[PDB]
């Protein structure tokens, strides 16, 4: 079995590697990465994603969330209260504000440090899941806005046309700025890429052990898991390094730069924060393996979750069974 340790690999791809994304992602499969929930791939040399980003300024963030913790350090919940909108370079100038900044700081192990010491006793505010892309409409390889839709693939894979559309998603960042422990919806697989500014630290836990990460946290929200079976859907729960060290989790964690892109893997679990003022872009994304995960993909029916419009075929297709009760949560 290639990568028994589950350890996050990187890929170096050629020009000539990165005509074909599905087969790509195939490959690092062969090697074994998806074991680690999560990889990085460093583009070829020649490639860009577009010319320069000196006029993205004007771009408007409609709904800034302010980033609010309760609990402690290592053990903690966020809550997204919602601000007044604001243009990318006015949140630029804010993230860049004494009160918003990146603290000094010797490397990224330090920095590491300082967010788990201090997360809990600010509120970043973050520019998250704004739809568009900043890909130039020429780059050909790798264009998160062109790659082949989830609703082609299942339809491709189960013979059965769905209704739904799949399109890509901007993020714009600030030090502190948190995303909290969860898969995708439906247990898909996501793409991310750092256009620009400073890095994005990522913990994952292997998919093989997605169920451990699971228990503990119903034990450390023993509320939030008698609210729900899938409280995790909800996108709100932080635990440290130093706290899934402690309960014999395994996990791995990498930092992504700008230039670079992650994948994250079916049912692998991955939270994370920005180190300074950045912009990434993600889409989710199938492939053949993918179908079994989202069969058995959990799923929040208590109404907190709330998803997309194009989710519905998902489960109505996948989960019959479970669409009705799911579908309640909905509405
Ligand atoms: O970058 C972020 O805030 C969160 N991104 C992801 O969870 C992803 O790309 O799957
Ligand atoms: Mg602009
Ligand atoms: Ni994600
Ligand atoms: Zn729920």
């Amino acid at each position: 079995a290639q990568n028994p340790n589950c350890n996050i690999m990187i890929f170096h791809p050629t020009k000539e590697e990165f005509n074909d994304f599905d087969k790509y992602i195939a490959y690092m499969e062969s090697q074994g990465a998806h074991r680690a929930g999560l990889a990085k791939i460093i583009p070829p040399k020649e490639w860009k994603a577009r010319e320069t980003y000196d006029n993205i300024s004007e771009i408007l963030i409609a709904t800034p969330l302010q980033q609010v913790a309760s609990g402690r350090a290592g053990v903690f919940t966020q809550y997204h209260k919602k601000k007044k909108a604001m243009t990318v370079g006015e949140y630029r100038h804010l993230a860049n504000s004494k009160k918003y900044q990146t603290p000094p700081h010797q490397n990224f192990e330090d920095l590491e440090r300082k967010y788990w010491k201090n997360r809990i006793y600010n509120s970043p505010i973050y520019g998250a899941d704004i739809s568009g892309s900043l890909f130039d409409e020429n780059t050909k390889q790798w264009n998160l806005g062109h790659l082949g839709t989830i609703q082609d693939l299942l339809e491709k894979e189960c013979g059965v046309v769905i209704e739904g559309v799949n399109t890509p998603y901007l993020y714009f960042g600030m030090w502190k700025t948190t995303f909290a422990w969860h898969t995708e919806d439906m247990d898909l697989y996501s793409i991310n890429y750092l256009h620009l500014g400073e890095p994005k630290t990522w913990y994952v836990v292997p998919p093989e052990h997605g169920q451990r990460l699971e228990r503990l946290a119903r034990e450390l929200f023993p509320g939030s898991s008698r609210g729900c079976g899938a409280f995790l859907r909800h996108k709100v729960a932080l635990i440290s390094p130093t706290v899934l060290k402690e309960n014999g989790i395994p996990f791995n964690r990498i930092t992504q730069e700008a230039g670079e892109f992650m994948v994250t893997f079916p049912y692998g679990y991955h939270a994370g924060f920005n180190h300074g003022f950045n912009c990434a872009e993600a889409i989710n994304f199938a492939t053949p393996r993918w179908i079994d995960y989202g069969k058995m993909a959990s799923q929040c029916s208590c109404g907190e979750a709330r998803v997309t419009f194009s989710m519905d075929a998902f489960v109505r297709i996948l989960q019959p069974e479970r669409y009705d009760l799911w579908k309640r949560g909905q509405d």
